[PDB]
């Protein structure tokens, strides 16, 4: 028994194939999964018919159940962690796990998100390595994309950027050139995690007023503030992390300086497990 976190993912993480032990060691949960969703999720996930894992609409749900029986599953065998943090999407998992809502609930929340997110169009987003944010700020500007945002600022050398689809292609020499060791233009039709997303933002707060919110029973470490969600005001949060860099790496900081010893990855893959290695390395100086 150690202090932990259990962290889960988000969009990026998601592949065809995720969830399958867990839909049959969880048949009861996956049915009303459908109920909500109005299809199979496990189809969804196992088969990936017409590539739907990679359209928001369907991604997010997707990650959404495999993460929420990730948690269950782990739950079967340890005591609840002491901190829950989720990456972009996978906050809602955090906020599932805390208590917030229950499995259907947040279900519902998430599909009306992606449906929102899903008619955004004119976006684009690229993830570079090798440069910190101050530097990625300073070369945005200096290309005169002061319309770009930093979406994700996953670790000490990895941060997403997020505008308009062309400005986007357009910076990947301009940053090769600056010494980005890597630029990738990422296959989203939106630019998720930047101000223009506020409409989504907008209507997405409108549709919770219809849902009432309990206060966590654990912490669940904000995207937006790298800091434990308020008791209230949780509905105008969550709303706002729809169009709000995700401090992800300072969010990881805090757990370490609160005194975490275990961080667990819930859901699909490795990538968080990948993004607190580096962070924590940066952390320790080398032997
Ligand atoms: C969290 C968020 O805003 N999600 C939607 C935007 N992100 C993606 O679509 C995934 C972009 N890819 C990455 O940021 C990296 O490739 C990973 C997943 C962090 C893995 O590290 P890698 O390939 O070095």
């Amino acid at each position: 028994r150690h202090m932990k976190a259990y962290m889960f993912p988000g969009q990026g993480s998601q592949a065809k194939g995720m969830g399958r032990a867990l839909f049959d060691a969880f048949p009861a949960l996956t049915a009303r999964a459908d109920g909500v969703l109005g299809y199979s999720i496990r189809a969804l996930c196992q088969d990936d018919p017409d590539q739907r894992l990679s359209q928001t609409q369907f991604t997010q749900p997707a990650l959404y159940v495999v993460n929420a029986l990730s948690y269950l599953k782990r739950r079967e065998e340890e005591a609840p962690p002491d901190f829950l943090a989720g990456h972009c999407l996978g906050e809602f998992s955090a906020l599932f796990a805390a208590g917030v809502f229950d499995f259907e609930t947040g279900l519902a929340l998430v599909k009306k998100r992606g449906e929102l997110m899903g008619d955004a169009r004119g976006g684009g987003m690229a993830a570079v390595i090798g440069l910190d944010e101050e530097r990625v700020r300073e070369l945005l500007d200096q290309n005169g994309a002061t319309a770009v945002d930093i979406a994700n600022l996953n670790s000490p050398s990895q941060v997403v950027i997020s505008g308009a689809k062309d400005e986007i292609a357009r910076l990947q020499v301009p940053f090769e050139a600056a010494g980005a060791k890597k630029y990738t233009v990422l296959r989203v039709s939106a630019a998720f995690h930047s101000r223009f997303m506020r409409p989504a933002m907008v209507e997405f707060g409108r549709f919770l007023e219809g849902y009432d919110f309990a206060p966590p029973k654990i912490p669940v470490i904000s995207n937006v503030t790298a800091r434990p969600c308020k008791a209230d005001g949780i509905r105008a949060a969550l709303s706002e992390q729809i169009a709000s860099p995700v401090r992800w790496c300072e969010s990881i900081r805090y757990l370490m300086g609160r005194g975490v010893e275990e961080f667990v990855e819930c859901g699909h893959g490795i990538v968080l497990t990948g993004l607190y290695a580096q962070i924590r390395r940066d952390a320790q100086p080398l032997v």
